[PDB]
């Protein structure tokens, strides 16, 4: 089995690997308290450290909420080349001078930052997208991480929409906040 990484242990994180397992990858979760958040998951996902779970993958979704990247700055040299799927909403529409896919490119220069994701609710996850909404916005400005996240979303069951460069990642942000 391929093994995919998740940092978070939330809803959305707990969600995310619900359909990893379903969609037949392995997972393993990078959490601050691993050990609190192993009681949060089944015994078949890894519960570990960020800097392990790191270790064990080279795709990994942020299941964090922006104002909380820069608590894996210190994680830089570990993710260099490591490609992290930006699945994060804000509140506001445009809230930010950046959108927060290119913040956190910014935070990992080295890394390969992919937008997807942000639109699927944790509910979608769990009972799959509604058959006339099951399509993932992905951009990112790595042609190959891109792809490789497009191909995820298909083996996850949902259609990919590939919107090319990053610079796709704000309006993709403000979707959910648009009607
Ligand atoms: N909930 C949803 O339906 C959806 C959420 N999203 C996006 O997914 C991401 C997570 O959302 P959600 O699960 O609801 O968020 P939560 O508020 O549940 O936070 C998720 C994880 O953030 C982690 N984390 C929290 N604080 C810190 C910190 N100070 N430093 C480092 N890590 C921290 C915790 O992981 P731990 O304690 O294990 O370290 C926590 O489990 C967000 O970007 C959200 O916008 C996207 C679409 C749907």
């Amino acid at each position: 089995k391929v093994t995919v990484g998740v940092i978070g242990s939330g809803d959305f994180a707990k969600s995310l690997t619900i359909r990893l397992i379903r969609c037949g990858y392995h997972v393993v979760i990078g959490s601050r308290n691993p050990k609190s958040a192993s009681e949060s998951f089944p015994h078949v996902v890894d519960v570990t450290h960020h800097e392990d779970a790191l270790t064990k993958t080279n795709i990994i979704f942020v299941a964090i909420h922006r104002e909380h990247y820069t608590s894996l700055s210190d994680l830089r040299h570990l993710l260099v080349g490591k490609i992290l799927i930006d699945v994060s909403n804000n509140m506001r529409i445009n809230q930010y001078p950046e959108s927060n896919a290119e913040y956190l490119a910014s935070l990992f220069p080295d890394s390969l930052i992919v937008k997807g994701f942000n639109v699927v609710s944790a509910w979608a996850l769990q009972l799959g997208p509604k058959d006339a909404s099951r399509q993932v916005y992905i951009c990112s400005n790595n042609i190959q991480a891109r792809q490789q996240v497009i191909e995820l979303a298909r083996q996850l069951n949902f259609i990919p929409i590939d919107l090319g460069s990053l610079s796709s990642a704000r309006e993709i942000e403000n979707l959910p906040l648009r009607l």
